[PDB]
DNA sequence: CGGCAATACTG
DNA sequence: CAGTAT
DNA sequence: GCCG
């Protein structure tokens, strides 16, 4: 798939990525959906009038892309506040959002060295921050492979008939991988049962995992961890990893959901939702039970990630094609 | 105009 | 709840 | 930002 729109949706990008880090979420998600439209355009963008025939690319928009088509520049981006470059700095620190960089912004912090000196800092900040370049530069998909079968290899030494899939942007063929994401279950459908505590514990006394940073493990229901391993052996990083466990029933919905993208992710839950359903990682479902929210839908049972895609009367897409 | 995915921890 | 995260 |  070749994007002859690079020229535009590199100029765009920065604009959404600007209203992004200053806390302008809506705006920001309607670049985003307008930059995917460009990039799944058959052929460069000619005209106004053609960029306005693309669902998700509005006046505003096609103003924008045919000034840049044109003069190969963005104007709009030569006015883009000074403080943006430093808020994208600071909530590059996992465990920091746009609110806590505005925060230190009015503060007076302006480097990393400032924050490390006088911010204050969460717990999961201060890993975020310790490990700061790590943590922003994308693994190559062999280092992503190595971490995803540690965690495999760890998991069967309980229960060999673990299954055990790294989703994410791995899944979706990716060249580099800004984490990995492993998920875990068992076809008997009661065996991944207690897996979480014991897996943890075992990648813990190896020294594989070096910091935590979400995990409730007073949970025996726990579903989630998010925390940080590193391979062993000279000169590696720190790398993120998340590790999620479910029952065989959801299965499928949990493979869906964490290979992503999460653009494509809640592309299709709108449709879902247009359709009457509800899509969540643990299932789909009849839309969600005056007009407000109250008890679940009814499950649909979805055996395969294809299940899923015929309920919704989608064409199925493979994972490399939900890049999106 | 209001809605924009559905959901899971932390403190 | 506010914030941040997947 | 766009859509309905
Ligand atoms: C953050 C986020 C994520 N998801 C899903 C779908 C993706 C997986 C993994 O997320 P990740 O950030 O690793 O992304 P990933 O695709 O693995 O890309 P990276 O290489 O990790 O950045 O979770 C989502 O539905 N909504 C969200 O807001
Ligand atoms: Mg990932
Ligand atoms: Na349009
Ligand atoms: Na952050
Ligand atoms: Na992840
Ligand atoms: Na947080």
């Amino acid at each position: 798939a070749t994007n002859h729109n690079l020229h535009i949706t590199e100029k765009l990008e920065v604009l959404a990525k600007a209203y992004s880090v200053q806390g302008d979420k809506w705006r920001a998600l309607g670049y985003a959906k307008a930059i995917n439209a460009l990039k799944s355009f058959h052929k460069p963008v000619t005209s106004y009038q053609e960029a306005c025939s693309i669902p998700g690319i509005g006046k505003r928009m096609a103003e924008k892309i045919i000034e840049i088509l044109e003069s190969g520049h963005l104007r709009k981006l030569d006015h883009i506040s000074e403080s943006v470059p430093v808020l994208e700095l600071f909530s590059n620190i996992w465990g920091a959002g746009t609110k806590t960089a505005q925060m230190w912004y009015q503060q007076g912090f302006r480097s990393l060295e400032d924050i490390r000196s006088q911010a204050s800092l969460t717990t999961q900040q201060a890993i975020g921050l310790k490990h700061y370049s790590d943590f922003l530069e994308r693994m190559p998909r062999e280092e992503a492979t190595e971490i995803e079968q540690t965690v495999q290899k760890a998991a069967q030494a309980f229960n060999s008939g673990l299954l055990c899939v790294a989703c994410g942007s791995y899944r979706r063929g990716k060249a580099t991988c800004g984490d990995v994401d492993v998920l875990i279950t068992h076809p008997d459908g009661r065996s991944h049962r207690g897996i979480f505590s014991r897996l943890l514990d075992s990648l813990r006394q190896e020294g594989f995992l070096t910091d935590d940073l979400v995990s409730q493990e007073e949970n025996g229901q726990q579903q989630k961890y998010l925390g940080v391993c590193r391979l062993p052996g000279p000169g590696r990083r720190h790398r993120r990893l998340d590790i999620i466990v479910v029952p065989y029933s959801e299965f499928a919905c949990a493979l869906l959901y964490f290979t992503g993208s999460a653009h494509f992710n809640r592309s299709m839950k709108a449709l879902a939702k247009t359709k009457g359903m509800s899509l969540s990682e643990h299932a789909l479902s009849t839309a969600v039970v005056h007009g407000c929210k109250v008890g679940p839908g009814r499950v649909l049972p979805t055996p395969t990630e294809k299940d899923v895609f015929r309920l919704l009367g989608l064409p199925y897409r493979e994972p490399a094609e939900r890049d999106w």
